[PDB]
């Protein structure tokens, strides 16, 4: 509260740490579903359905350009991507399988990186 403080968590490698974490999501094998932005035009359904698309191009222009206030708003961003595709995709195809596989891949970097 007022004039009362928590001690201070050094937060001043979090940009560094969750650019690193990013470059590893980008360069997994399962990542191709998840680099560029879902083509609105072309996916039927994709733009009625999914109200807040996210891929891992548009994280990487946020976080190059000071638009994440803080690490949970970035980690906020890479799991809307993962739920987005659990919205639209079957689990039993391989773009569900996919979006499993990194899910489960950037959790554990998380807990390893800052818990």
């Amino acid at each position: 509260s007022m004039s009362v403080k928590k001690p201070k968590r050094d937060d001043s490698k979090d940009l560094a740490l969750c650019s690193m974490i990013l470059t590893e999501m980008e360069t997994h094998e399962d990542a191709w579903p998840f680099l560029l932005p879902v083509n609105l035009k072309l996916v039927p359904g994709y733009k009625k359905v999914i109200k807040k698309p996210m891929d891992f191009s548009t994280i990487r222009e946020k976080l190059s350009s000071g638009q994440y206030p803080n690490l949970e708003t970035f980690a906020l961003d890479v799991r809307l991507v993962f739920d987005n595709c659990e919205t639209f995709n079957e689990d039993d195809s391989d773009i569900g399988r996919a979006g499993h596989n990194m899910r489960k891949y950037f959790e554990k970097k998380w807990t390893d990186t800052f818990k």
